[PDB]
């Protein structure tokens, strides 16, 4: 007489287990003989999922227990287990038996792909986020333990375990410190993803972290650079230079912030090349502070400049002088005058030309141009190198004749723009000039003689308008009252000046009545160019 | 009749629990009547640590255990327990109780201090030794229970310890990852200190760990250092300028690594003076590149150098130029000749000085010191800002007679060093001179008559040692058979040389043979400085 000893039995069985686990003992004795008590479920879709013993009673698996195998209709499984006999005792017990399925991890966890790519910065903050690694879970949802997990393993790689973990809960890889590596160096980051439930299954991952590419800081083939100095003549398209700077596997781009407020220079973006954008003269400034900048190509992508200081140089642009303006004249009309007895090699005026703007110069090459002259004889010459006009030729008999050429004016020794003056030269005699006798030394002339010519030009030039005075020759005392020799050491200052109104002689009692009607302001006015002396005794026609 | 059940119980003891926790059940029956059995242990060591319920039978602690208070003769620790009853009913039974005793934690772990210091490298490598933290045992060695276990805890402090790992044996605190954090930041390290053993005592410390202090780049004050022109007169002492850079709180030590070959400079190493070292001249090199290097006070204690790229700076020292060298004369006797009739501001010479290594001036003034001279007259004067040579009076009647004077040269308008030099002005009249017959223009002669002059002097020097040729004056062709005027397109050229050897005038008929001897060769030789022209066709006494 099989009987049970008890008629419900509630087991909540772990589902997903490797076959070969027993669980529960379900008991039924026999009243009159044996222990061979054999034991037949009424259920055909467990027989495959569970093996009953039907000699002990023990309850093993044939193949792991599957949810999704049993109807989706019942939250609780109940079946029924019949008891018999080898030779059938009766009465025959009924009993019922409730399976309660564990609702935990059916599947293992699958990534969505094997390899993962990222990027991190050298000096990346707290939470920097780098890439999003999430895996399917293979699970009916609806309970914590079809959540995965994500933690770092340091037990192979230390090295990426320690320095980047992933969060917990969204799988975001943030960086947990502040990294200092060098580049181009490829990690690998295993990340292990697992539920929160009864035996954990588990698989592996592979997370490819390269950190950049390098060429951040530009390095100068120079840090201050100076190009050979332009021509003030140059125009929109001369190039002056070209800057450069190497950097790893980038490209750089160039740009200009400061130096070129005038707007005089531009610069290539992709090669560097420095241009004249607008032309430069010696009226602007002569010396430039430009200052340029030099990028990476992943700081210009990403909107960024580079945060160094060997990212600035100088360049220094200096202008030489060239040809650029005429020579000027100090006057239009070079007065001056010359003896009938005067030989060769004679001083007779010093013509001086000036640059307006340009000081390239040493000195000037003067030619002139002559009209004929009477008797087969040839005009005057000029020294090249100096402008000293010299006397050509004896002037004999010639009464108030003047002599008038021109004199051309190119700076450096001849080449190019050239200028025009008007040169007068009057012939003079006795019947001309006038003696004036100082009592002053010879000594106290000689060195000052164009400053005392200047003074007698501006006494001369105050009664008639118009007048250049040349000192024709200075002598000792001679010229007295019977035209004998007095006193060695006093002087008779020979002063002729010229009209320009008639490029003709002045009378000599013209200037006589001049210089005599002043003589109480002209012995005052004498006064700074002394030296030491006395004054002014008396004026004596020659 | 109580009896016991089992005459021999073995229970490992826990020690050090708190009180309260029950372990063992001794249990005696009396057969007659009765479960009211007491129990009584015949040991008054235990009955301070052990309480036992004489009714129930449990086991509980009144004190913790301590393996100290047994002796430490046994390591098996057995006593008796008796069993009475309130009426008193025999048999009495008597069994044995043996108490074995864990070993493990005795007291919890104490640090040696609470407070420990450190320091770390901004770039510090992986395994940098910091500091050594180290708490003591407090309990009785000989098992794996006694030894102390670190382990760093990010729930308050993620910052410190997901940087910093200490070692787990040795205690020694390494840097787990690469740092890179910014300075005079304290962070707080919480290490617990914790034992391998049942119920884990533990507690907790602070490690304080500051980085280090700043001021490891140095701060130019400028990049490129330009002092003022030192003078090539200085002396070992001139202080030329300083050089200065900045550092957050740290003392800056500089040293000259290059630019110095010659040892010119030195430099202080506690400022930043840079005097002279030796005297710099202007023989030498003007311009220096000095690289001045700045350290900061920690490299140096260390024994390091920065590793930087602005730590460079580049001194650029001109030299200005002075008067350091007297002038020297291109002759130390200048030779030349006047005619007796020759009027004031007529050309006799020019006086040429030049500085031997002196670069600085642009005119220098002349002075004369005179013998006395007869009937009160007064010698030559020199022009100041030129160095020409005047003629001062008229000499007429004096044959063969030289007037030698000294002419002073002092740079720059006159301050300093002095030279001194001799010239020989000779008085020549018509029967010392000779006049030569040309078949050239007047245009040929006049520009280059100094090149004439040295061709000419070349001539005389031949045929007498030593002779200065002098050109007295130029004119046209008036010297011929008759003295009478035939062309106007030729020249006489009148030649006059002086003998040195006796400092006075040359016959004419001996130049007349000098020049007259050697024909052939003189029309030859009188080729380059022509422009055009003929020959030479006679030369003719005047
Ligand atoms: C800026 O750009 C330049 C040029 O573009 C880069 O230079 C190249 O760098 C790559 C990467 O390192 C080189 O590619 C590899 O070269 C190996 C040759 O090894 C040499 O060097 C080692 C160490 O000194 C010697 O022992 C050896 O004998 C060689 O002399 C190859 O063996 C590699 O092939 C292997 O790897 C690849 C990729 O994994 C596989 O597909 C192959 O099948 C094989 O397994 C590889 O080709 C390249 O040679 C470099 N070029 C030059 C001209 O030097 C710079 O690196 C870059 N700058 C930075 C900072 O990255
Ligand atoms: C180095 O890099 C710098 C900065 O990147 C460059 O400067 C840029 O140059 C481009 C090319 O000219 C500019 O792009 C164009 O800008 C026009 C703006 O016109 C201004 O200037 C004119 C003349 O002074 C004024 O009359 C006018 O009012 C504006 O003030 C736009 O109108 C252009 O758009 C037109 O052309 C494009 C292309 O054909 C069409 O698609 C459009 O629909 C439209 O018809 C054009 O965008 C740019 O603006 C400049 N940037 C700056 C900041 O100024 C340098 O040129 C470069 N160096 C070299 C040598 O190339
Ligand atoms: C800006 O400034 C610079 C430098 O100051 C000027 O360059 C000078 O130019 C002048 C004029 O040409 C030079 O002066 C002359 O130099 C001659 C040297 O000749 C050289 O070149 C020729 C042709 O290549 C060669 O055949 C020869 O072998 C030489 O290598 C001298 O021979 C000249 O002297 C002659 O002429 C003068 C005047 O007529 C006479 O008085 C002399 O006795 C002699 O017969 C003359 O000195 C000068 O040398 C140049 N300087 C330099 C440093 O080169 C630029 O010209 C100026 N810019 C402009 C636009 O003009
Ligand atoms: C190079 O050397 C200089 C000078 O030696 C240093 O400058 C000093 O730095 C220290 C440390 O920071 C300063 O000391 C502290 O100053 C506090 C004043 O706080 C001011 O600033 C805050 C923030 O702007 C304002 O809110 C506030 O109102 C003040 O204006 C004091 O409050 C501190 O006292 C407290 O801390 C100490 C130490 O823990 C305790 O003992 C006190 O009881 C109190 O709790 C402290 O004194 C100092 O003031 C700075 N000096 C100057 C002149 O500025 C540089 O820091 C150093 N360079 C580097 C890189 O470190
Ligand atoms: C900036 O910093 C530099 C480097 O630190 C300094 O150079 C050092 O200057 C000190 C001070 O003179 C030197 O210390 C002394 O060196 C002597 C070596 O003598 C040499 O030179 C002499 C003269 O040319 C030779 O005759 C001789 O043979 C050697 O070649 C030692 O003899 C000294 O020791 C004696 O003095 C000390 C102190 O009194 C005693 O304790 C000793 O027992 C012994 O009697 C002394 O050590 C040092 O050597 C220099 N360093 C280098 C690398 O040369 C600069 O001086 C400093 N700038 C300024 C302005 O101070
Ligand atoms: C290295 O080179 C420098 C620059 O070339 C020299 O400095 C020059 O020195 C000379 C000589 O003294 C100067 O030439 C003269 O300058 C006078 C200007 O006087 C100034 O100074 C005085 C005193 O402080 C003031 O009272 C006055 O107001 C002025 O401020 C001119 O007046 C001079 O001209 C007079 O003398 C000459 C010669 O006799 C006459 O021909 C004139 O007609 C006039 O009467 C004279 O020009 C020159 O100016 C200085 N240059 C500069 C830029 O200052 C250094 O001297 C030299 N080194 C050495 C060691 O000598």
């Amino acid at each position: 007489s099989p009987v049970f000893t008890n008629s419900t039995y509630t087991v909540v069985v772990e589902e997903n287990l490797p076959a070969g686990t027993s669980f529960l003992q379900i008991e039924a004795k026999d009243v009159d003989l044996g222990a061979n008590v054999s034991y037949r479920i009424r259920s055909p879709e467990v027989k495959h999922l569970f093996a009953l013993h039907p000699f002990t009673g023990e309850l093993s698996l044939l193949r792991s227990l599957d949810y999704e195998a049993f109807p989706d209709q019942e939250a609780s499984i109940t079946f029924l287990a019949e008891a018999f006999d080898i030779y059938g005792t009766m009465p025959p017990g009924i009993a019922t038996v409730t399976v309660i399925v564990k609702d935990m991890n059916d599947y293992p966890p699958v990534f969505s792909k094997r390899i993962y790519k990222g990027m991190v910065a050298p000096d990346a903050v707290k939470g920097t986020p780098i890439t999003t690694v999430y895996a399917e879970d293979a699970d009916p949802p609806g309970m914590p333990a079809s959540r995965v997990r994500y933690r770092v393993d340091d037990v192979q790689f230390p090295y990426p375990a320690s320095i980047f973990d992933v969060e917990e809960d969204s799988g975001r890889v943030v960086t947990r410190v502040n990294l200092n590596e060098e580049p181009t160096t490829i990690f690998k980051l295993v990340v292990v993803a697992f539920d929160d439930g009864e035996p954990v299954m588990s698989s592996s991952a592979t997370v490819r972290i390269l950190v950049l590419h390098p060429g951040e800081i530009p390095r100068f083939t120079q840090e201050e650079y100076r190009p050979p100095p332009v021509s003030e003549l140059a125009a929109r398209g001369t190039v002056v230079g070209v800057i450069s700077a190497a950097a790893i596997n980038q490209s750089i781009v160039y740009s200009i912030v400061a130096g070129n407020e005038e707007d005089k220079f531009g610069i290539n973006n992709v090669t560097g090349v420095i241009y004249v954008n607008s032309p430069l003269d010696y009226e602007t400034r002569t010396s430039y502070v430009l200052r340029v900048q030099a990028d990476s190509l992943e700081v210009v992508l990403a909107n960024l400049r580079v945060p160094s200081k060997s990212n600035t140089a100088k360049v220094y642009i200096e202008i030489q002088d060239e040809n650029d303006h005429p020579p000027v004249f100090q006057k239009k009309f070079y007065i001056g005058g010359v003896s009938e007895d005067a030989r060769m090699f004679a001083s007779v005026l010093r013509v001086k030309a000036t640059d307006r703007d340009t000081g390239n110069y040493s000195a000037m090459a003067y030619r002139l141009i002559i009209p004929p002259i009477k008797e087969g004889k040839e005009g005057f010459v000029v020294e090249t190198y100096t402008g000293l006009i010299k006397t050509a030729m004896l002037f004999h008999n010639m009464r108030r004749s003047y002599f008038k050429f021109q004199v051309i004016a190119t700076d450096d020794y001849g080449k190019g723009l050239s200028g025009k003056a008007d040169v007068l030269v009057s012939v003079v005699n006795q019947l001309d000039m006038q003696v004036i006798v100082s009592n002053v030394p010879p000594t106290l002339v000689e060195k000052k003689i164009e400053d005392l010519t200047e003074i007698l030009d501006r006494y001369v030039q105050e009664q008639i308008p118009g007048a250049k005075v040349v000192v024709e020759s200075i002598g000792a005392r001679r010229h007295g009252d019977a035209y004998s020799l007095e006193d060695y050491s006093k002087c008779d200052l020979t002063v002729y000046a010229i009209d320009p109104q008639t490029n003709r002689a002045i009378d000599r009692n013209e200037l006589f009545k001049f210089l005599d009607g002043k003589l109480l302001d002209i012995n005052k006015d004498f006064q700074p160019y002394y030296g030491e002396g006395g004054r002014i005794l008396e004026i004596r026609t020659p």
